[PDB]
């Protein structure tokens, strides 16, 4: 009687009944600003990844919205580390500056900013440390400060990705009172801590990891804490709601988008990318057939939006 | 708190999260075939709907798939029509030369048939009449040869809108029977009684309606049924599903994607059509932009496959 | 074993097995009044609508009780339009004084008043525009000052229409305090930027729409969108949740209708309606068949209530 | 009120509470033999992953038993490769030669046999090529035979991957025909067409591949076709029921092990093997650490069994 | 076509589809102490089981964390019962006292705090009794003090088992207030009055029971008020919650698994424990079959935490 | 707001409020029946449980019925024990003419018979050994005859304890084939491999255990495969479906109950009554409290009818 075969026989009826499509508006673009003028750097474990000057930066994003993007994650490389991290919330600095740039060369881009500690302190985490712990409620106040600059520069959304507790009521609290209620906020809900963000680390030119984030990030072991952590997040008041990493974590993925109904957000984390660009670079695999099916996957487990350092190559695809 | 504006502030993040999107990957077009060559008749109540003779359908295929539509639905409109309708399951059927014909010209266009008897009988009903009443059993045994006549000619498709009970269930046995297994089935498994049918009648030369078809289709004001009668015809080999119509019976459709996991299908209906047409020509409304977001409101429901007559204005806009 | 046919071979049985009907109970009347005494305005794009002067207004009304109807929804067209849309809350405005004269003369009717400033304002959005931008917060505030008048004049009912965020819970409040605790809300919950709304602007005269509302109606694409809107209104005290349009959205009433246990209203918006008039003006479809069908579909998806301008017409075939 | 950190600050805390952890008992190791006698060769593409004649396998297997390892998965390599593919069923095959040799060195150890077409064909599909169609029917009797005869040999178990129509019901009475009720089935239940099988072809010396399987393959984009699949298998008779591949298809894991009440299986395939390998080698991940969370990921997920290259390298580091 | 048993035919198979499995960090040691020094006392109605003075408690725990154990669960018999309970928050007791001894010498084991005023009050009641009533709010306040001082003696978590109403959030208050807002909290949410907790009372020489506790200890006969009582414990803010007791109770973890994605603790009391030891004792079973397999069932049931006597036992069972 | 205690302030309160109760009629007697004439012998390891011989069992089940028990369940103890165990459907057998002594004395006690090889063979196994395999199909064909043979005799109900695949059916079969459809079948549906099954082989005169019964019992980890067991069961005619053992797997009998609307059976196994004699008669619990109670707390979990040694002394309490 059944023969599912049947469904397949032709691309035509496979192109008729296919369940998911991956489209441009799926992908947001990360963006790694650093201090200088006219400069770009190649990023030695992401093939293909850059660090841009401002300038450069306000040309690459106008590339990007030609081709279809929607909008870009900032992160934001300070000349100086402390351990106050106190530049974040710095009106001056670099990522404050570049979206400033952006907003006004290609005004009608997503500027979306990643909020967290690990760039502007010297211990590789993305919260304060005092005694070998990584403060919680202290970070927050930061992060609100860090938050409300990037309002006042002009920020889209937020994206805190520090995975500290309650963070996302106290940065939607301060982003209201001063005037800011109406930029969004990409919550990392169930960020874990893994393996994966090998080759991220030297892209920004972070400090030393100098021990795991297993304090405050969570047991890649574990699913039903993430929906615990999605709820908090929701309740809060976050915006949307995203999962890292994706490739590997597509259960996450799914059972957030069957049990919330908010928009869902996933990160092609610096390894699931950089993996596919090593196997490619010894003819083990295809770049283009590993890297958009991947992104297929994240689509059928149920992700709207796509951070993806592919972005760029997958948008010309589609083109 | 919350702010869903929040999301809608922008083009950007308005594309970003958009729930769904229509490609052309959903879209089948209706063809009318007519006896005789080179000639074309628009239907009066269908505006830009028209009949074509085989040498014109074959053509008109060509610029079809050029603009990327899947699928076609034959429907045959024969010389004589006669009380057994034998003309159905002839070899040298105008349909069957349609078929024959097509897969010849764009082998790679997927060819779905029209499977009833209401072209071919004088009473213009879906099955054979005996006295006042429409037969089942021996209507169904008509539609077997019908439906391997098609597939006999190069079908990769057959359709029953008939109605009738069991009739996927026999059909797909006549089908295997004859060394068509490859040969799928798409199914009108919910076809109520509606009066948005209007215009299509004339669009083939229906015939003394005599009554209504109220004994086989079904009753509007019923969903329940709408469930029985899908689940009866999934247990009978159906690859896939239909509603009709469409734009007014979303929820039949939303209700269909959501409990059984087989590919379904909705009809833009004639009524629908010639129903936009008219307030479109009289400035009331704008064609195209309620045309395509008709559309949209029906991959919103869960429709993966749509049968409309602006299947090719929206291919172009789609394009 | 199973012949669905079995419950349709009569109209006995399908008169027995119906799951559903429509009658006078679920039917609303949209009133549109304006200044002026003894006079009444057919609407062009929607043919059998009216302007109503008050006097005229309460005429039809009498008319309406006695039918069956038992509530309407009041509009209001103001002589002057400001950019503050101050009008809306004047006690001495049109649409007050229709409510006083209204209530006294049929004291049994239901009177439902529209929120929203789109009458009453020059730039053809329904709340307050600065810099292109529909302002949130403040036009609530004015919507508060509003639906306290309605209240005082003696409203029944109102139905903020606006879908700005978080008005429900507002406007609610702001009743609560000059002791109208007792007056319903029957909010607008997932009103869609359509263009099905054409007909409907140059019924009240509306100034030009000027850029579409798309910042606060929701993506006709979304459907999970519809549930985060829904519940936010039920906690926020709405009595009732509507849906808008109606005809091609009936999976997000029937989605309503499943999770909230909430009273579910629905939208038959000018389009659907200017559109089955233009179709069976040409011949096309049957106005009468086509009209109560749409009903019945709308019952069938869920609604528990239907505000149409064919209110009038289906309740006389009721009767 | 909530502070979901409090798990997770201390290593106790965090090991009392973690919701899923990885055994030796989850693991089954591919093995892939070849004629000839004393020899090995790693695969080009797959690092520390060889192919093993007969003898060099049995002491293998004796090391893997040793380390805990409860289960092989059978791939046969033939030395002539045939159209009709009748080796696959030769009592004298180089692959019944293993199942009998490994069986009597070590009959602790679960011996699955791999079932498909794909090494004892030359056009390197998994059924019979007849005119640029891969047949199923067809196909499926010379599985059948090919089942027996493993069982018939001292099988354990066999694990059609073929993804023909209605494979396991044949196999499965073609088992219990010959007196194997006690042979299990492990069903490829999902397997896509997936371009993260790169390195594996060479593993066994593949064939010009023409074309590409996606006419039996399953499209990475489904999900609702998985459940409709595997549900046809487990009616069908499969003990148990697979997912291909795995890391990227995390979804369909969750989604199978939540319907279906029978064991789940994955496959870490070579594509996702060969990545690491790469990355690792460059320096950019850890290679043990990658390894090991990935697995655990799949077990998150819901998988009981997973088919690894690395199966010996997780029993080291879990021993 | 279904045969169950060829999934148990072999070791090996067994072995893979084990849906579940105990290890160490599954199990928590409860911890008597006692004033005085070098001394251990076998509890009669508990073979196996001990009453330790602090230095014998620090002595064992370094055994625990050596075996794999990961937490204990500290009970303190005062010298001295009174009616106000006061002992309990006194910092010099010896319960704070073995909590400084222990995070002293082996930091890295999770201490977890009894919190009751049982040992405390010669009453044998959980709470403060007046005038033959338990007193709930005052008994709280109490419980509040105590928890607090736990905390700054080093408590990592505290799990009141006094079965109060409304203490976890009141407690959770106090600790917060008193810059605890890290030290966890497993509560006690469904524990029953029992005739299970017989072998205990002699255990810490607890005050005769003096008439049942059933007027805060739940009916045994009850399960829908177990999810009652979760459910408030989960939204006051317990990190963890537990049911009492777990033998006979399993319906109660599962049914807590299933429905608060909430880390579930269950407890091995002293009846089922006490009950294996004698049956043993008259050679009616096996001790360690009995033993394990019924802490195989708690993990079956959902249990993620075992409070267990036999915990030690177990540990080196699974060394 | 929320006191949970309110609904047990006082026993009046407690009693009206109380989910579950037991009676009478929720017990089944586990009767032994040896050859000879009027004697009695107490099982070493259950004490207060005998074996009688008939005229002893007769009386017995007088005093059982007067009591309100409203069944039993024999069991037969042959006087020779034989490979073929053909003994089990011996017309004149000692369990056959217990069945039909007791009918005749006491015809209002429903008679359910264990069906199960184990007392008749010499390898102390459910089914017959052929090389070290306990046969399943061959030891089905013996079960059939014996459960016929038990009917022929006057049993009420048959209840196939051996585990073996299909033996339901297969012996629903047999008795409507030998007109005995009005013969009910209680199935061991999830019986596990339990230690606690210990003082009942003695009970019966046991036998060479040899190995273990894990290749047709359940592993007592898994829940799953116990939905796959019992839904199997249910569709081959079960009326009625049981778990053992009891006390320690009310999870199972919770999911049980919840999912298959049939009634549900539990055994409170001869490990689980001797644990409580044992522990009892050391005065560490009371044994007619606990006995009690974990009879409650298995119809707490959704147990209909419980096979308990204690159901005598149940029926005395419960007079
Ligand atoms: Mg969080
Ligand atoms: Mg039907
Ligand atoms: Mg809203
Ligand atoms: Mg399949
Ligand atoms: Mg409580
Ligand atoms: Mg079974």
């Amino acid at each position: 009687v059944h023969r599912p075969r049947r469904l397949r026989r032709t691309a035509a009826l496979r192109n008729l009944v296919q369940e998911n499509t991956l489209t441009v508006n799926d992908l947001v673009f990360p963006l790694f600003v650093m201090p200088g003028t006219n400069a770009v750097e190649e990023v030695s474990s992401m093939p293909g990844s850059f660090r841009f000057t401002i300038d450069r930066a306000v040309e690459e994003c106008k590339e990007l919205y030609d081709l279809g993007i929607q909008g870009i994650d900032l992160f934001g490389i300070p000349e100086q580390k402390t351990e106050d991290g106190s530049e974040a919330y710095n009106d001056n600095g670099i990522l404050q500056q570049a979206i400033r740039a952006i907003k006004k060369a290609v005004p009608e881009l997503c500027i979306m900013t990643d909020v967290a500690l690990d760039p502007f302190t010297p211990f590789g985490h993305d919260g304060l440390v005092k005694d070998g712990i990584i403060l919680n409620d202290e970070t927050v106040e930061v992060l609100q400060k860090m938050a409300v600059s990037h309002a006042e520069a002009g920020a889209d959304f937020v994206s805190p990705s520090d995975m500290m507790d309650g963070r996302i009521g106290a940065i939607r609290e301060a982003l209201d009172e001063t005037d800011h209620s109406d930029v969004g906020i990409l919550s990392y809900a169930a960020k874990y801590a893994s393996s994966f963000y090998g080759p991220f680390r030297d892209a920004l030119h972070s400090a030393p990891q100098f021990g795991d984030k297993s304090t405050y990030q969570m047991n890649p072991a574990n699913t039903e804490e993430a929906m615990k952590e999605v709820e908090l997040d929701i309740v809060e008041g976050a915006d949307i709601v995203m999962v890292k990493p994706g490739l590997a974590y597509l259960d996450i993925v799914w059972r957030t988008k069957e049990r919330f109904d908010v928009p869902v957000a996933i990160y092609h984390v610096s390894g699931e990318y950089a993996m596919v660009k090593a196997a490619a670079a010894k003819g083990w695999i295809d770049e283009d057939r590993v890297m958009m099916e991947s992104l297929l996957c994240m689509k059928r487990a149920g992700a709207d939006i796509i951070f993806t350092y592919y972005a760029k190559e997958a948008a010309k695809k589609l083109r």
